[PDB]
C-alpha cells in the first residue's frame, strides 16, 4: 500500500532541513555531499567505500517511495555520514561537517515526528 501522506511529508521536510542547513559561518554544509566524486577522478573512493551514497541518491529513494519508515531514511543518511568519516581524515572540514549533518538530521526528525 502507498506510504501514508504524513510519512511522505515528514521525509521531504527532514531532508530539506539537512540539505538547506547553514552553520554560524553561513556555509551550506551539504554542498560537497550532494553528488559523489567521479569514479574516473577518485577511484580510491570506490576502492575504500563499499556502499557509496550521496544526497542525490537519498532524494531518489524518497521520490520513488523506497523508504517505508523514518528509520529507513535515517539508515541511509547515517551511512552517507559514516562514509565521509571513513574516507576523510578525522578533524578535516568534510569529516566534521558530516558529524554536524548527523546532528541536524536527528534534530529535524524530533521536530516533525
Ligand atoms: O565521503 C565523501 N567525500 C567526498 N569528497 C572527499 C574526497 C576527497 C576530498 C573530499 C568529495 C570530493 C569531491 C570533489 C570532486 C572534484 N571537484 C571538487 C569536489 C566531490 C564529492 C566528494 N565526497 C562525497 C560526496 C558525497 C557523499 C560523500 Br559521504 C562524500
Ligand atoms: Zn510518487
Ligand atoms: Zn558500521
Amino acid at each position: 500500500s502507498p506510504n501514508p501522506p504524513k510519512l511522505t511529508k515528514q521525509m521531504n521536510a527532514i531532508i530539506d532541513t539537512v540539505i538547506n542547513y547553514k552553520d554560524s559561518s553561513g556555509r551550506q554544509l551539504s554542498e560537497v555531499f550532494i553528488q559523489l566524486p567521479s569514479r574516473k577522478e577518485l577511484p580510491e573512493y570506490y576502492e575504500l567505500i563499499r556502499k557509496p551514497v550521496d544526497f542525490k541518491k537519498i532524494k531518489e529513494r524518497i521520490r520513488n517511495h523506497k523508504y517505508r519508515s523514518l528509520g529507513d531514511l535515517e539508515k541511509d543518511v547515517m551511512l552517507l555520514c559514516h562514509n565521509a568519516q571513513t574516507f576523510n581524515l578525522e578533524g578535516s572540514q568534510i569529516y566534521e561537517d558530516s558529524i554536524v549533518l548527523q546532528s541536524v538530521f536527528k534534530s529535524a526528525r524530533q521536530k516533525i515526528a
